[PDB]
């Protein structure tokens, strides 16, 4: 199986592009989402400007997102550093995904946005790209520290509007009186907003990531009339205060799941996230589920789906 950290994934033409956490962003190929071929690495190396914001960055881009936008592609990454909020998170631009084309070259526009200790209570990891119905795009972000962050991007989608726009849409518990430097135990991270009838989606990943059979990561979700907020779960239960319903759930097999993407292909909605396989040493491996939808408006998937897809690794 195809392992995987944090997917994302999109479409040109007739080509699904997959997009993992790895060295400098890992990329994927496959003309079915089963049966994936490795395409490039997004950076040779590294971002030229990765030490400065984190010193003993070793070489891996977290958490990536990909937007497509006026022809262009734009390929957000994070920079950043166990268990510190000194991060970034970054944008390189392709006017195209096939690595045989002459135009494929990924141009680096830097910095989006950085986080500083003991200014900001926030993480500066884990973006997802959203649009709006009246022409405004939004980064949303976060991990620990205060949660969950959505901003108005400018024109060109490489930095925050300015004036800055600025709305937080989930958090858990934390007094301010903690060591600003610390991430506190509020285990929320990786903002995912999926636009569906006439509701924005909030998904987000509750508990701990890479921990070996102690991993308590899941899924839960909200929704919002408006993408700025407030994302209220089942129970009406704002995430901003430790809301979210619960989407799916680890088992036996499967110790602990998340950091998800979801995307409507024609017609259809899936979920995209990684999965720690108990049965492997729990390695990371991607896992796409049909995305359904009850009568009541809220998302559902089948966990069965967790062992049915089966992605394949070519070389």
């Amino acid at each position: 199986q195809v392992d995987v950290h944090d997917p994302v994934m999109t479409r040109e033409g007739d080509t699904w592009y997959l997009f993992s956490t790895g060295p400098g962003i890992t990329i994927y190929s496959s003309k079915d989402r089963v049966n994936w071929r490795y395409s490039d690495r997004a950076f040779a190396t590294e971002p030229t400007w990765a030490k400065r914001v984190s010193p003993s960055f070793d070489g891996h881009l977290w958490a990536p997102d990909i937007y497509q936008h006026k022809g262009l592609f734009y390929l957000y990454y994070s920079v950043s550093a166990f268990g510190k909020n000194t991060s970034a998170i970054g944008v390189t631009v392709n006017k195209t995904l096939n690595p045989a084309s002459p135009d494929y070259r990924w141009e680096d526009k830097g910095i989006v946005i950085e986080s500083v200790p003991q200014r900001d209570l926030w993480n500066a990891i884990d973006p997802a790209i959203i649009a709006d119905d009246h022409g405004q795009v939004w980064m949303s972000f976060g991990s620990f520290w205060g949660g969950l962050k959505l901003f108005k991007l400018n024109d060109d989608l490489t930095r925050p509007a300015e004036p800055q726009e600025w709305h937080s849409i989930a958090k858990l518990e934390r007094s301010v009186l903690m060591d600003d430097s610390q991430a506190g135990s509020a285990q929320i991270e990786a903002p995912f907003i999926l636009r569906k009838g006439d509701y924005y989606y909030l998904f987000a990943s509750w508990g701990l990531c890479c921990r070996k059979g102690d991993s308590t990561y899941h899924l839960v979700v909200g929704r919002s009339k408006q993408v700025t907020g407030p994302y209220l779960d089942k129970t009406g239960r704002d995430m901003n205060q430790g809301g979210g319903s619960l989407l799916i759930k680890g088992n036996k097999r499967w110790v602990g799941l998340g950091h998800n993407s979801a995307y409507t292909w024609d017609g259809k909605d899936y979920l995209v996230l990684h999965a720690y396989e108990a049965a492997d040493n729990y390695l990371q491996k991607l896992k796409i589920l049909n995305l359904h939808w009850d009568g009541e408006g809220w998302p559902q998937v089948d966990e069965k789906e967790l062992d049915s897809y089966i992605s394949q690794r070519l070389k």
